[PDB]
């Protein structure tokens, strides 16, 4: 339209409907010319003592809409609400709108440097729907919408790591190049907005509840059972029997069982003391692939990674967020005061414990001769009529992954928590148009000065989600997520004096319970 | 409607029309007042020398209806005459029906105890239709409407455990109170009837059928492949090939694999020494959970107990009867002559044997210097494109288990045998309403004193079949189920010369068979 | 629409309607961008030795439109159109408009500081139509839209307080965090504009009458009472009466008692001694809440700060202006010559005076030994049958209050006088939207170097006010304002040499009578 009207408005909100929440968030992204408007080819050898570390890839001049987290669409009080109240919920549709855009052109002459608004440049935009680019959202990396609509954002850069070649640095005859250019893209100029719809696919809603029972003891305590168990044998051999009593459980038939575990190092926060002057990599728990060694947390589903009133956690198997942003490439050494662990100690009584052994089982033949013999395992993966716990969802976490396409897996629910989706929200990228400098002679050899300049604009996203009812006939009154600080020296999850944004605790979604 | 008409009439049968047999129980339960009309909190500490025992929950003055055992709804001679004939079979619906109530008041003044009928008391009754309470049925409990029709019963108390804080006695901040009283109930005098009716959900059909062929040898004995495989090095470490021929089994390529096992222990039988004087719990097969060990038969599916024509049972994978019922909390020590020990031999042909090591593989690498070494496995889970046949269904054993709700679960098939279910049929309460004893004055301390009485009335369970159609192409005459005693001292499944019935033999499932 | 053409027009007006009255002010504004665009909690400990001083909350970033005085609608001379005519008059409702935006970015390199505008940029702009915000706007602070037409004023900072713990800064578990981005705001660009209306609820007429009778003489002085009164007792203590006689207000009985009062002291302006030296702070009237103790000036409705004709003066009962607007934060000692101090001697009929005792009473029981003793009161809140006037509007003043929400009030009218609401207009908030600067990397941490830049525009409220006709029947001419002045200076009312506008006297509304 024009350069007097506005393109679009602010819309921040959650309008709760029943069965349906919908919410609203906009915020302000400022974005570079990344590169200097080329593509480059980047790549790594072996970092840190490690060739898992060795790439190829390239970064391109895009950037990209990110907000694969859940507090760019939540407050920390409507998270309160949905994980007091719910006992499940997931993601419907979603609207994207960029508007208000404003390019600026910088000049540094003189050492004056003075920023102007050019009125005709171009920032190019387009969404990946076909998903023909290498999807790089749901990784857990950086540049999402932030937690706090006034703060203000840099897009990230978009790049990309193809094959590389024997855990080296070089490419191989596989390596694909994707030039962003290649797709149709809107431009706009200060007057355009751009607008985009999506509808999820029909995925499973989160289990947002605890298990109010023991996997391991849902016999009924007052009646024994009709099945016997062999208890030993006679000075002969022979074979003896003994009923399973009421409320034995150590002992009685079970029908279903524990998730698959695989034994993770368990460390002590806090008060509890651990090996002094240790090097976790060197013993972390690693998978092979292509010749190279990767550490892989958080571990697969089906564990807990802390037991309930105790302080000792599998680190490996843990979420472990910083309570503040960080600048980037950070070398500093935090410490436990610094970070925002989770626990999914709710889980317990479906999950096994990450740092403690499996089981055990028979590992001889026993004759007149031997006596049997058994051995414990460190490792057990899935067995039929296996029961577990999806890995809890965070206000700081991630809402979803890209289920990655090999024409085969094994219940695609992703280790860092969320939804897995065949078809997620396609990348949004976007781009400041170049503009050549001053060109007085032709050459065949393509332009390499150009008018330094960036954008800034309007971002709003419009999610909705359906919501599970919680239908408990509980009688005594549930644990719920609360407000609770004794002395307070400032309010969590607001600005502090300084006027940045703090947040002491991660909020899971799991507080209200029901029975197996 | 009134003292002097019934509420009901008598149906046993069982009626066959071809696709569909309906079965028809009735059966005549007695109700004891529980607990004196109150709730009471129960719990255990470390017992047996093991904390998987502890538990926290409680006792309610309900009893519940059980008919999760197909001796309820079956006679010998109707299963046999499904075992012979079908190649499945699965459960459609259900119609529940309690008639011909009568509370009775029991007065014991001066050692007379003198039974009259109370003709204005009532019972509760309710179903649990949306799974708000803890599901205690399908988990190999006693109770249920006895096998003979002419029985009766006593309806088992229901119970429940909660959370229990760290292995002791004690509960945690998320354990969950269930008042029962707290749903909506019927209330019936002498002349009222309960009603009530209920469709599975689609389950696939049981597996009737044995395997009459060998997974491992489904290749024609006549061809050769056209596969070849590696057989070993020349003096100068050259690789060397050879043709996999016609009939050899122990070489040729396979498309599929034999379900999951993990390594128990075996023991022999009857004939068949055992190692002396053993005490089978400190060598059993565990699975931690909550830092606690518990025992874990049957063991999941995927693996066969015995070997045909053998005395050597891997006893923890087996399921284990009495031949009679037996009274509450024995400690008695069976022996063998006492039990119905099953056997899984049927499905050797694709189960591996449970006391048996998996299979092996390599170790290292082989290299000019080390030669090739191979290590054997005893527990190995699922992997892609593996087979195995479910656990066989009993007669004297359950029919449905409810698969626990968590969100995450792989292959919803009890370890006990049966059909898994999502929503189970709703568990029946039951409960003698309480009535006061002589009240003169006024107290804000609630009654304490009531009459003492127990109920007692008529249970009719009518449930739908679907049935599987066999249709073999086998020449010769099949196994089938038969009557066969060496002269029989009695007849088994009838009444002995006390009036007691008689089951020397558990019934499985599986007599016909089938080509893989 | 666009960057050449109006987005409204100027209209400043009156015009009257028989029964309603419709005022329109335009002003112009400025907005400077405070805080630099970000959220800060403010807080303060103990100030001047009082901890009632201390606070918690937060400021915004964002500016708001206040127009809750009346000089902010009116002009002096229609306001003595008003207060000359009319026994009456209440809001009825409101119309507000934004338009004529200019954002213009300011660039300070080298000491040039030059001002350019910005096409581009945006301000931010919602109404809280549900009053989810604290409301600041009726509790006497500045800021409003100035009394002379042709002032350009500087919107306020919109902050607020919220709950300190134990009257320290810190906050408490429930002190209360809004981020007002999150809130639904219109954008609009330098063609763009915005537009509000508001009803009022149906709320009294202010009463701009004095009264012509005193409340304690409304008997009929030329007949006598057929009541008695006790006046005595003989030398043996028999009770004797006296007739009630025409015209002896002193013993009349009364139907009707006077309004609550609380005694304020009294001071003398101009000519009157007061005692010298004094610190009035530790001498006045106090209310304690949560701890401390506050000054509750203007003290409670229902009396009258000065008798007519005298120089005495509760000053704590009085609404003090100053003649002019003062800079931000001023400690200089202003006396009397430069203040608009209040009186509302035209309600002595009917309102006690403040620094005179409320009357006497009883304090023992008289005998044959001991005589009838009395004792004054200080204080008298209300009795049934009590009648007072409310405060008077001036037009310097506050025209409305929000009624606090807490379920339970008494008599919802504001001690500063003016219309006291349950549902207030509501609170226009106003911010430049953020322009970031150079950025040229990415970085997770928030922008913080933004453009610095500030806007201005128009505003236009339109008040249209219902009035309630005079209807007296008084034959002699009554009291009106009018503009009196011994040999003036300057014309008042008016811009001086200088061009700064003058106001001599506080206007306020009660110069016609009526009869009680």
């Amino acid at each position: 339209d024009g350069v007097g009207n506005a393109s679009g408005d602010w819309h921040c909100d959650s309008t709760w409907m029943g069965d349906r929440v919908v919410t609203k968030s906009t915020r302000t992204w400022v974005l570079p010319s990344y590169n200097n408007h080329q593509y480059r080819e980047i790549k790594s050898g072996s970092v840190d003592g490690s060739n898992a570390n060795a790439y190829f890839g390239y970064s391109t001049p895009w950037g990209y809409f990110d907000f694969n987290r859940f507090h760019s669409h939540w407050s920390p009080r409507d998270w309160q609400r949905l994980i007091n109240n719910y006992w499940g919920f997931r993601p419907r549709s979603l609207r994207v709108k960029i508007f208000n855009i404003q390019v600026k052109e910088v000049t540094v002459q003189d050492s004056t440097t003075t920023i102007a608004n050019n009125l005709t440049s171009t920032v190019q935009v387009f969404t990946d729907d076909d998903y023909q680019l290498p999807y790089v959202v749901g990784n857990g990396t950086e540049g999402c919408l932030p937690a706090f609509p006034p703060q203000v954002f840099t897009l990230p850069q978009y790049g990309y790591a193809t094959l590389n070649r024997d855990n080296t640095e070089n490419p191989t005859e596989r390596s694909s190049f994707f030039c962003l250019e290649y797709f149709p893209s809107k431009m706009l100029r200060t007057g355009n907005n751009f607008e985009f719809t999506y509808n999820f696919e029909e995925v499973p809603f989160h289990s947002s509840f605890a298990p109010s029972q023991n996997l391991f003891k849902l016999a009924n305590p007052l009646v024994d059972q009709y099945l016997y168990r062999f208890v030993s044998t006679n000075n002969t051999g022979g074979v003896q029997f003994n009923k399973n009593l009421a409320g034995r459980y150590a002992n009685t038939y079970k029908n279903w069982f524990p998730g698959p575990m695989g034994r993770t190092q368990g460390w002590n926060l806090g008060s509890g003391v651990n090996r002094a002057s240790v090097s976790a990599f060197a013993t972390t728990n690693r998978m092979e692939l292509e010749g190279a060694s990767y550490q892989v947390p958080p571990q697969p589903n089906g564990m807990t990674n802390n037991l309930q009133g105790s302080n000792t956690y599998a680190l490996e198997n843990t979420m472990i967020f910083n309570s503040q942003p960080a600048n980037p490439g950070t070398t500093a050494t935090y410490l436990e005061g610094n970070m925002l662990i989770t626990s999914e100690s709710e889980t317990q009584p479906v999950n096994r414990v990450a740092y403690n052994v499996g089981g055990q089982m028979a590992t001889n033949n026993q004759s007149s001769t031997t006596a049997p013999a058994t051995g414990t395992y460190n490792l057990q993966e899935i067995v039929p009529g296996s029961v577990w716990m999806e890995r809890d969802v965070y206000l700081q976490g991630p809402i979803w992954a890209k289920i990655p396409e090999t024409g085969a897996h094994f219940h695609p629910s992703p280790a860092m928590g969320g939804f897995g989706l065949k078809h997620p929200p396609p990348m949004m990228l976007i781009k400041n148009t170049p503009v050549p400098g001053n060109i007085t002679s032709f050459s065949d050899v393509p332009v390499s000065s150009f008018i330094t300049q960036y954008s800034t604009g309007q971002v709003t996203v419009e999610m909705e989600w359906e919501l599970k009812k919680e239908n408990s006939k509980r009688w005594n009154p549930e644990i719920q997520y609360t407000n609770n600080y004794n002395d307070p020296q400032f309010v969590d999850f607001a600005p502090d004096s300084t006027g940045e944004y703090r947040t002491t605790r991660p909020i899971g979604t799991r507080y209200l319970t029901r029975p197996l």
